[PDB]
């Protein structure tokens, strides 16, 4: 059960916010906007297509998307910021690569319908998909 | 737990809207009411019985039902749009058919009390049954 | 969670109307109250007494009350409207009898303090206890 | 989940009203506040201190407070309104007394903080906690 | 669910509130704000992060916060409010050590990212952590 | 699970055995067949169904069968050896009624097909019903 | 979990037998072989799906097999021997229609791979398929 | 589901060893007997009366028995070796006691039917209770 | 619970057999091991997982897996014999590919690790993976 | 349920192995004792608290003790064996360090009762903790 303007999905409730932002800045405003959000995380492929659909579906834009997967310790080493073990990574085809070793954040490539996974410039300005529970 | 106008069944809810749409603009209509909604789908002999019954008694109409279930690949390969499985089919009588290879989209039939579904044309307009996770 | 007014009760929603109906006037008032509503169906001996307790102190009347269990094929066949499963039956003395081959409708003994049911002829004006799904 | 005035607890709520009523009286009370509703019932330890806790800080006045315990056959067989099981008992001191064969119904004693019961006149004027299911 | 602007969090939600109150006086604004609360308790890891987390981001200062824990009989014997069992606890370095014989209250430490307990001086002024049922 | 030969039923596992013994000393053959049986209880309409047939299957007899509702106050306060709440009674016509103020234990009358009790003289030898968790 | 000779599912375990009898001694011989066994029941297309297939696997045999649906008042009023109330039912192709006014015992056709049911005389002579709870 | 000599209970399993073992003995030897073992703690008054039954039923003796409830600190502050809660005590008359400051260590009291607990030398040769996870 | 030798996931049993057998015969060898039984299904990437590592492990040879997934309708339309749902497929590089319009029946590769899936001749003799009910 | 000799905990089986290996040998030899073994994860704090005074009854020794906790590509991004998911993290004080740049392991720190963990050199001789699924 979320609010009528958020995706309820197995027991959490999805948005996305056409506000672009650093991966930084979309982690902290989904944070600080009710207690308990975070950008999402994904953990099997049906939650995958089911966002992808939805963002497709809701996003008012055309940019690309911010999910909570980041490598903080710069090394293909990517964890969930709502603190959810790695256990599902649907990655794009030739993904990841830290481009120029400056990409450490996954986002939902915009071309790929948001079905396939991309990691980014961290500083890249992007829409995201804040993940609560209400 | 589900709003007032809608049916309460197996974990979402389910409404017929009496507004007459192509297939597609039907899903388009559902997925756009709010988000984590489809056509109906279906699982069990159960709902079959409560929608068809609930239809029978909400449906402000004596039109045809679009439900999820479309042959996308035109090859008898039935799949609900809200990506449940295909584990569960009541066809109404020498349906599906593919009548003049233009029928694709299902619908529950009128006649039957709406318990039976046919291929139809896709670009028929009839009135649809949502379901939605609140 | 049920509205305000109506009593929940394992999973389900009922109440009393004190309207004095036929048995299928008041099974089809319950299902246009809201979609999922039925006359309330029994399967445990703790719903017998909470129910009979309820409409004891919230019956505006004296009469009994039909719930959602009729003899369908007029053979002692049995079935709940709500479609729930028959495995639960509080038969009250020498019931059922189908008394001169007219009763097929099942009501709460009001004398019985609303425990025990009675096969009752269906055109008999009743109040009744609706079942509802929120 | 239960009103915001209303304390929820193991799956009840529970309110305490500062009326005075005689117990059957503080118990028609509740049950017709809203269809379910009785004089609270207790079930262990936790409970007792949990209510008690409740009462002082929110009842008020200093009357004791009826519960839906009573003597029905005046043998000393206590039973709970809302025919939950006699499975807690936390009698004051020297209690339950049936003093002087007119004292029938389970209050909370004040003095103990709410958390002891004392058999109490029938007849007497008590504040009351009513316990709803919502 | 929880009010909108509550953490929820294994079945309960939680608050931090800004206003400086002593240990005493952060436990009664909590059983003051809505029956059924008391400064938190904590009994698991993933609460005590979640907590920090949230802590870190919503709380309006740099203090320390209050929580239900209390060393009542002042012998190291540490209940929770809520009266929640003494399961889990999260010491910080060289805690608890009853400084000065006259710290019996416990509290997050703001240096710790508030993810670790100090017992403190229950005079002292900090902001609380509410947990309510609703 | 039970024993092979043992009637599995709501996580409790029952048996009738066809040696007559008084009440007292079936209790204590239940309790002394392995650590954790009493003479049945029961709690629901469906274990009196299953039981009564099991036991129609089963019993090398046409005796009545022991159970474990004893009434040790003899003033109609029964209670189950098992200890489990007195929440459930199927009473034959006109009992219990402490006949000639000597029975005080109760039996399945074998003339109610096992379905209905009797409270009988404890001195008198019936079959009993073991339950037993394994 | 069952023995190794017997099909899990859903709870029960199942077994055919190869000894012909008829339904009546069917049931007798499901009930007398461990307390809790009847002729099976089937609830969900699945299930009849995957007891065909564990016929056909298992039954050292060709004849057809008797299943726990018989119409005791004949006229089509078929009810489960495991008391639990017919909530489905998949008939074979012009099927029922009591042949000659003799025929109220569900049997699996052997023909359909055992994929379909039949009205059948209750004296005939079958397989048939126990259901148990360990 | 436990060994055939032990008593299932709330889901452990619990077993009276005759053996007279100083309380640290006792505690060794259910700890050793099998991992997941120690002396029982009890909970709720419902397993105080289950277990007495079972000790007065199956202990080969008259000794009293040791249970895993010790005073570690020598403040009163016990504690259950298996790490559970101590949220129900049942002292025996006058008990506990610390009698001469030499008793830290609980065991069940013979002639109180093993219902009631008494702090005892730790010293002492009883018959003690195991409890362990299977 | 599993057998020792089988290895416990997701609420079944799986078990390599080094035997060499067509698609088919591995079906039926599956199927006749035991009731409940067919060649694995899978439907998680944390399954693929689980059984490579447990294939490289344990089976006793280097070569391909049949699993029970075939396409019968040999127009690209996967089945798993178990009937569960094709909600899953994790094809090897290239596959499936009909090569030769000869291979309709899937088998774990064992350059991958046994991680990915390939069509092969359903004729081919390969181990296979058997996933069991107990 | 697990065998007589390992430790039943939340769903799974423990045991230590007095065996001095490498981290490496310790996880194949979990992994080869029967399928669905690995050296064991953690996941709350009660788990840490029951497995350290486990192995502290059944080591026979002093070492410390091998855990499903390794870093596989030396960054700290720690991953178990089981590929359960990594939520839960108890590190000994200053850990984890990686030591010299040669520490990937992690133990249970036998000087913080096997409480706190460290991370280690992978071809240090340790005992270890097998986790299995039965
Ligand atoms: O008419 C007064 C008596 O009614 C019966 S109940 C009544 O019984 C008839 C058959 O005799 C039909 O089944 C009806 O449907 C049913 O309501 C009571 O048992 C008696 O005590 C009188 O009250
Ligand atoms: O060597 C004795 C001290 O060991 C450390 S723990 C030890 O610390 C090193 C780095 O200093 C590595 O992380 C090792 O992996 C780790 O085991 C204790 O903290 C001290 O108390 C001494 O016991
Ligand atoms: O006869 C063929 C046609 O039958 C109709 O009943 C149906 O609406 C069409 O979809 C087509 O199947
Ligand atoms: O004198 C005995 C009296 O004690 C009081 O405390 C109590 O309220 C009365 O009910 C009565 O029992
Ligand atoms: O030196 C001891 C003191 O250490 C402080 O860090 C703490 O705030 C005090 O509560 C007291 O414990
Ligand atoms: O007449 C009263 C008697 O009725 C019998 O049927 C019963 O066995 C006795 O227990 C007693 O109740
Ligand atoms: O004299 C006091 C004594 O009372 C006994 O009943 C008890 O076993 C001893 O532990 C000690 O307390
Ligand atoms: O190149 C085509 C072939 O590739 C092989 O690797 C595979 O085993 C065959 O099934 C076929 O697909
Ligand atoms: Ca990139
Ligand atoms: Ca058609
Ligand atoms: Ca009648
Ligand atoms: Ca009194
Ligand atoms: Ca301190
Ligand atoms: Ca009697
Ligand atoms: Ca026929
Ligand atoms: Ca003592
Ligand atoms: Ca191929
Ligand atoms: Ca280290
Ligand atoms: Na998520
Ligand atoms: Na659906
Ligand atoms: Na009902
Ligand atoms: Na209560
Ligand atoms: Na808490
Ligand atoms: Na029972
Ligand atoms: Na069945
Ligand atoms: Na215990
Ligand atoms: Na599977
Ligand atoms: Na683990």
């Amino acid at each position: 059960n979320c609010p009528l303007d958020w995706l309820p999905m197995n027991g959490l409730c999805y948005k996305i916010f056409n506000q672009l932002k650093t991966w930084e800045d979309a982690e902290m405003f989904c944070r600080k906007y009710k207690p308990g959000c975070h950008l999402a995380s994904f953990h099997r492929y049906g939650e995958s297509l089911e966002i992808a659909e939805y963002i497709s579906d809701y996003h008012k834009g055309q940019e690309n998307v911010w999910i909570g997967l980041r490598d903080k310790k710069k090394d293909f080493s990517w964890e969930w910021t709502d603190r959810s073990c790695t256990d599902y990574l649907t990655w794009d085809k030739n993904q990841p690569d830290h481009y120029q070793n400056k990409e450490f954040c996954v986002e939902l490539v915009s071309l790929t319908g948001y079905r396939l996974w991309n990691d980014q410039v961290c500083e890249s300005k992007d829409a995201f998909l804040c993940q609560c529970k209400f």
